Formats: structure tokens, sequence, C-alpha cells
């Protein structure tokens, strides 16, 4: 009754400031409307996951910030109805908080 996972979280843009990730809806929404989502990022470095917004979003396109310039980080996303959240998406390819060119 919670929703599936989130597919394909990927980077559209990056910097040092901030990194847009995007996803796709899951095809399972648990039998009620997906109501938002849940990005967490985590530092390649690591295993620690912290949340990067309180509430969820509904759409598709997360300026992920609080960021430290040079590190790198891996991201993931889970999916909310009025059940509950779902498991995470698999989790992104790193990126660098680096400026582009």
């Amino acid at each position: 009754s919670t929703p599936a996972a989130p597919l394909d979280v990927k980077c559209l843009e990056a910097n040092k400031d901030y990194i847009i990730i995007s996803w796709k809806q899951p095809a399972v929404d648990g039998g009620s409307p997906i109501l938002g989502y849940f990005i967490d990022k985590c530092e390649v470095g690591t295993d620690s996951w912290s949340q990067c917004n309180d509430t969820p979003v509904k759409f598709a396109r997360f300026p992920v910030t609080g960021l430290i310039e040079g590190r790198s980080y891996i991201f993931r996303v889970r999916a909310v109805n009025k059940m509950g959240i779902g498991f995470p998406s698999r989790v992104s390819e790193p990126v660098a908080a680096l400026d582009p060119a």
C-alpha cells in the first residue's frame, strides 16, 4: 500500500552549490496517489544518508543543496502516499560538487 521505489535517479546539472536530480515515478503507487518525494544523499566515502528535503516535493527535479565543494555524492529517492513512505530507489551514479568547465 505504500508506493513502489522511484526509478532512474539521474543528475541534470551539478555545480559546487547545488546538484539537480531527477527520477521517474514508480510504476506502482500502492493504490493511492503519490503525494511526493524525499531525496536523500550520501557522501561517496561513506554509509550515512541525510534527507535533503523536510517535506515531500511533488515535482521530479530537485535542487540538492547543503553540499561541501569537492565532495562527491550519491542519491536516492523515496515516494510517499497517504499510507506512508516506500522503499528508496536504486542509488544514483556519483556526482561531484564542483563547478563545471
